[PDB]
């Protein structure tokens, strides 16, 4: 499970001012390892495949009262035409 | 005076995860040209349009009380 290195370890003393050849150390935290819990992707209660089901469905319901409110919204024309012709008739009858 | 142990930097350092059978093929690493989660977008913003368009067409109906009795009404004085 180790990486690979050449080289096991070695004993070096470094000063402040003359680090010549600045590196960057890799850093590492203080905190134990054990404390770092191991990540999980929470899978979405549900799928895509649901999603498209459920908003299908309610597009069927939406269509069935857009169907019914055209019905009911096409027979205005119809009333129009049934109340005013008898009484434009009777005008016509003076 | 500052002191700790030193490991080299190589290139030659590589690392060396493992990996189970049953890695490569989940499920979501192929996927085809069309999934569900185009379909739920699409979907749902034609949802809201429909939503806003409802109520437009609600506030651009709600004259008919009034786009009726402004038509009977004047002709009822007039006979009357």
């Amino acid at each position: 499970m180790d990486p690979y290195c050449p080289f096991d370890a070695l004993d070096v003393w470094e000063h402040r001012r003359f680090i010549v050849a600045d590196s960057r150390n890799f850093i590492t935290p203080e905190f134990p390892r054990d404390f770092w819990m191991s990540p999980v992707f929470n899978l979405p209660r549900e799928t895509a495949a649901e999603q498209v089901v459920v908003l299908q469905a309610q597009r069927t319901a939406a269509a069935a009262a857009l169907e019914n409110a055209a019905m009911q919204a096409a027979e205005l024309p119809v009333d129009i035409e049934r109340r005013l012709r008898p009484i434009e008739r009777n005008v016509h009858e003076i």
